[PDB]
C-alpha cells in the first residue's frame, strides 16, 4: 500500500539538486517508506502540515533527528524546548517567546537596521564580494552574538557548533559522524557561554536567566535554553539571508520590484524562506498507530517531513517554483507550524527585512560573477560561496 523508495534525502546528489526527487516523493503518494533509512516520509504540504499540528501523535521528545531517544543516547543533553512535548514544552516555550517577543524587537530594531545599512555601504565600496562570507555570514555575526550578550572571544565556534547541531539531526552518515568527531571544542565553548556570569546584561541570554525567578523555568534550565538560541538562531539566519540574496541575484525582475517599493522587503524575505527553505527537513516519532493520508503507520516509527518540498507543492502553491516577492506567503512551513513553530521567527524576519531594505535602497544590480558553491548539511540548505558584483543605486 505504501510505496517504497530508494531515494536518500541525505545524500550529496540530493542536496545538489533536491527538486526532482522531491517531486518523485510527492507524486509517489501522501506517505512513502524510505528503505535507505527505515523511516516514513511525507513530502506534500497537506501531510507535512497535518503532522506538524498533531504533536501528541507525532512527538518531538524522542528526537527530531533520525535517532530515537528511546533507543539511542542523544549526542548532547536534549533541548528543553525543541526535544520536548506538551506539557513539558509549554513553559520553556513561553519564556523564549517572551525573550524574543514583539515588544523585544523594538529594543533591537534600530541597531539591527543600522548594522545592515553599514554592511551594505561597506560591501558597495568593494563592489565584488562573496554574498555568503561577506554578507549572509558577516551581517548576522555582526548583530546576533552581541544581542545574545556573548563576549568577543571564541565566536568562531558558533557557526561550527550550529552546523554540528543540524548535521546531527541526520542519519549516521559521514557528514554526521565527522561533525560529532570534531565537536568537543565547540561544545565546550558553547556550554560555558550559557552560564549566567558570561552573558552581558540586557541581552537575550541574561533575559533567559532573569526568567528563572517567575516559576516558569528554574535556574538549572536557563543554560540549556541559552544553548537553544545559540544552536538555532545563527546558521539558520545565515542561510535565510543567503537564500534571499541568491533569489534577488537570479531573479533581477524581482530585485527591480523590491527597489521600486522597499516596503516589500519583509515579504521578499519571507518568500525567500519559502522558496529555498533553509531548514529542509526534520523528524517526528509516532506515539501510537496512526492513519495519515490513507496509510497506517505503527507506533514508535520515525517520520521524515520535507518542509522545502511542502513549500513547493503545486497542490498548495500557484507557480511554486517562481520567486514572487508579492506572493501571499502565509501558511508556508519554512518556520514550521504549530506549537514548535520557530520561536525566533521575529528575530529572523527582522534581520532579513532590514538587510533586504538596505539592498533595496542602496543597490541597483546584483550579478553573479563567479562559481557558485553549495554548502552540504544533513538538515540545512544553503550556499558556501556566492560571488556577486553589487552595483550602487
Ligand atoms: C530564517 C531563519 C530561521 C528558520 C528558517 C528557522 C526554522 C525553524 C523551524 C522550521 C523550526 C521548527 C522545528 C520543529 O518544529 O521541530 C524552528 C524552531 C526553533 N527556532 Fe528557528 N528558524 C530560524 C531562525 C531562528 C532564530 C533567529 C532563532 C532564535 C534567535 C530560532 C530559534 C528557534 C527555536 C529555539 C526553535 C524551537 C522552538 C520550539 O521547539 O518550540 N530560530 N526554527
Ligand atoms: O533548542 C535547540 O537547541 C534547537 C531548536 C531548534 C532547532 N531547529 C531545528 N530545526 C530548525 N531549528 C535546532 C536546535
Ligand atoms: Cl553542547
Amino acid at each position: 500500500t505504501i510505496p517504497h523508495l530508494a531515494i536518500d534525502p541525505f545524500s550529496l546528489d540530493f542536496f545538489d539538486d533536491p527538486y526532482p526527487d522531491q517531486q518523485t516523493l510527492r507524486d509517489a503518494g501522501p506517505v512513502v517508506y524510505l528503505d535507505k533509512w527505515n523511516v516514513y516520509g511525507v513530502a506534500r504540504y497537506a501531510e507535512v502540515h497535518a503532522v506538524l499540528n498533531d504533536p501528541t501523535t507525532f512527538c518531538s521528545s524522542r528526537g527530531v533527528g533520525l535517532s530515537d531517544f528511546k533507543k539511542e543516547k542523544p549526542w548532547r543533553p536534549p533541548s528543553l524546548i525543541l526535544e520536548a512535548d506538551p506539557p513539558a514544552h509549554t513553559r520553556p516555550r513561553a519564556v523564549l517567546s517572551k525573550v524574543l517577543s514583539p515588544a523585544t524587537m523594538k529594543t533591537i530594531r534600530d541597531g539591527f537596521a543600522a548594522a545592515a545599512d553599514a554592511k551594505v555601504d561597506e560591501l558597495l565600496q568593494r563592489g565584488c564580494i562573496d554574498a555568503i562570507a561577506d554578507l549572509a555570514e558577516a551581517y548576522p555575526l555582526s548583530v546576533f552574538p552581541d544581542a545574545m550578550g556573548l563576549k568577543q572571544e571564541g565566536r568562531e565556534h558558533l557557526l561550527p557548533y550550529a552546523g554540528l547541531v543540524f548535521n546531527a539531526f541526520g542519519p549516521p552518515n559521514e557528514l554526521r559522524q565527522t561533525a560529532i568527531e570534531r565537536s568537543a571544542p565547540h561544545q565546550a565553548y558553547v556550554n560555558e557561554q550559557c552560564q549566567r556570569p558570561n552573558l552581558a546584561p540586557g541581552g537575550f541570554g541574561a533575559c533567559i536567566h532573569a526568567f528563572t525567578d517567575t516559576g516558569e523555568i528554574t535556574p538549572d534550565e536557563a543554560p540549556l535554553l541559552v544553548r537553544s538560541l545559540l544552536s538555532a538562531g545563527l546558521d539558520t539566519t545565515v542561510n535565510g539571508i543567503g537564500a534571499a540574496v541568491y533569489c534577488l541575484a537570479r531573479f533581477p525582475g524581482e530585485l527591480q520590484r523590491l527597489r521600486s517599493d522597499p516596503t516589500l522587503a519583509r515579504n521578499a524575505f519571507e518568500e525567500a524562506v519559502r522558496f529555498e527553505s533553509p531548514v529542509q527537513t526534520f523528524f517526528r516519532t509516532t506515539t501510537r498507530e496512526v492513519e495519515l493520508g490513507g496509510a497506517v503507520i505503527g507506533e514508535g516509527e520515525k517520520v521524515l517531513m520535507f518542509l522545502g518540498s511542502a513549500n513547493r507543492d503545486p497542490r498548495r502553491w500557484s507557480d511554486p517554483d517562481l520567486y514572487d516577492i508579492t506572493r501571499k506567503t502565509s501558511g508556508h512551513v519554512g518556520f514550521g507550524s504549530g506549537v514548535h513553530m520557530c520561536v525566533g521567527q521575529l528575530v529572523a524576519r527582522l534581520e532579513g527585512e532590514v538587510m533586504l531594505s538596505a539592498l533595496a535602497r542602496k543597490v541597483a544590480a546584483i550579478d553573479i560573477d563567479g562559481p557558485v558553491k553549495r554548502r552540504f548539511n544533513n538538515t540545512l540548505r544553503g550556499l558556501e560561496s556566492l560571488p556577486v558584483k553589487l552595483t550602487p543605486a
